[PDB]
């Protein structure tokens, strides 16, 4: 079986993008965030406390003649940005762009935290990180991924985000009419439970490539890209009046400069990240300082490849025996 579904950013900065779901018969569409650095599915429901429902699609266990409680099943995850959620546990059939899969593990949120409550175009997160991660006790579940894996045509998913426009994944096959070149794949440990790879170096603009071995994550649920303090302070250093503002709390930049590319290994391949998705705007409405794409991952304990990054290439996810990740230019 294979699945394929459209991917569409929340907002005019690409800070996160949203996928339907269909959960439940008849089905309950929500729309998802799908996150490669987490490994629950969870959902806006009936059960959210009601304060904490501002504008989310919910789903209701109680119309869908397939949801079964997980008895005495708990979940509670708290994320890199500080937010979190927490509540009980269903199993329902769950498809993803025509592929399904039966007795998934669907988290109902009993709470959230603000900054779920505050955005009302996420219904919930679909993690495809690996299921060791995952937070339901006292049984721990299996990410939607691992519950189709079997059944794929091929064990991978991909994703294919877009800058400023929809975009795509899919599970079970790889469509080469949606990247040129050659796919470059890497290895990846698990250890940590995450997509976890070493990148060969970077450059920043026009400038000569660095050989120097990042060890990051792949994450479709973290928007920007998060890498060693040197190699962030190199990049900025070539934007005039840029600076790093605690008060803001990262990288700031007039919004009047015109940004450089940067470009990270993949092996012996490059991706080229244009200036212009380096850009996330006004740090607040009708500001000239702007908030930058690239920041430091000191402090927090590991570099992250996130959306900025992502959105420049093809990536598959491959999940054989021993996984790997592929990168291609698009």
């Amino acid at each position: 079986s294979t699945g394929s579904a459209t991917t569409t950013p929340i907002d005019s900065l690409d800070d996160a993008y949203i996928t339907p779901v269909q959960i439940g018969t008849p089905a309950q569409t929500l729309n998802l965030d799908f996150d490669t650095g987490s490994s629950d599915l969870w959902v806006f429901s009936s059960e959210t406390t009601a304060s904490e429902v501002d504008g989310q699609t919910i789903y209701t266990p109680s119309k869908s003649t397939t949801a079964k409680l997980l008895s005495g099943a708990t979940w509670s995850i708290s994320y890199g940005d500080g937010s979190s959620s927490s509540g009980d546990v269903y199993t329902d059939t769950v498809s993803v762009g025509g592929l399904t899969v039966t007795g998934q593990a669907v988290e109902s949120a009993k709470k959230v935290s603000s900054s779920f409550t505050e955005d009302s175009t996420i219904d919930g997160l679909l993690g495809l990180a690996f299921s060791t991660l995952n937070t339901v006790s006292p049984t721990q579940q299996k990410t939607f991924f691992d519950n189709a894996k079997a059944s794929l045509d091929s064990p991978v998913f991909t994703a294919d985000l877009g800058y400023h426009a929809p975009g795509t994944y899919n599970f079970g096959f790889i469509d080469t009419t949606a990247y040129t070149g050659s796919i470059t794949y890497t290895a990846v440990s698990t250890k940590q439970g995450f997509w976890e790879w070493t990148s060969t170096g970077y450059a920043v603009g026009s400038g000569t490539f660095k050989s120097t071995s990042i060890d990051g994550i792949a994450d479709t649920g973290t928007t920007l890209l998060y890498l060693p303090a040197t190699v962030v302070s190199a990049y900025w250093a070539q934007v005039s009046g840029a600076k790093s503002s605690s008060s803001v709390g990262g990288y700031v930049f007039p919004c009047s400069a015109t940004l450089p590319s940067f470009t990270f290994g993949v092996g012996s391949a490059r991706i080229v990240i244009p200036g212009d998705y380096i850009d996330f705007g006004p740090i607040s409405t009708g500001s000239s300082s702007c908030f930058g794409g690239i920041q430091s991952s000191a402090g927090i304990g590991i570099n992250i490849f996130g959306d900025v990054a992502l959105k420049a290439a093809f990536v598959v996810f491959n999940g054989a025996t021993t996984p790997t990740l592929g990168f291609a230019s698009k």
